[PDB]
């Protein structure tokens, strides 16, 4: 199942070509500039479902979910989806679809940090967390 190692709270470190990636997913400029300055938290935890918690002044997100099960989800620019998460290689792998669109947001465990890699329509960014 999903590595223990994911399990607690996780800052945003660094962040590279999301201006584009949110772009590419159709956010409008004033939010795109709030999203390009907030450095969120991530909270991973597992009781039955597991739930990844976002946590930023702007704009706060959670979706809860059992593997391989498809959810409906909420993003954080609103976008209504139908998401699931599948692990692959000890990579915890989110694709949301909506609108006969897809994105996957990939994360993976890289010497103890957590990295994220965003992809919409051939555009990729990465975004580094630490644990706090
Ligand atoms: C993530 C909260 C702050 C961002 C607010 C701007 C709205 C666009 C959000 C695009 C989807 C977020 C992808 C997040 C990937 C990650 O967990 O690092
Ligand atoms: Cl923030
Ligand atoms: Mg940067
Ligand atoms: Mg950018």
């Amino acid at each position: 199942g999903m590595s223990n190692k994911f399990l607690g709270t996780w800052k945003l470190v660094s962040s590279e070509n999301f201006d584009d990636y949110m772009k590419a997913l159709g956010v409008g400029l004033a939010t795109r500039k709030l999203g390009n300055l907030a450095k969120p938290t991530v909270i991973i935890s597992k009781k039955g479902d597991i739930t990844i918690r976002t946590e930023s002044t702007f704009k706060n997100t959670e979706i809860s979910f059992k593997l391989g099960q498809e959810f409906e989800e909420t993003t954080a620019d609103n976008r209504k989806t139908k998401s699931i998460v599948t692990l692959q290689r000890g990579s915890l792998n989110q694709v949301q679809r909506w609108d006969g669109k897809e994105t996957t947001i990939k994360r993976k465990l890289v010497n103890g940090k957590m990295v994220a890699e965003c992809k919409m329509k051939g555009v990729v960014c990465t975004r580094i967390y630490e644990k706090v």
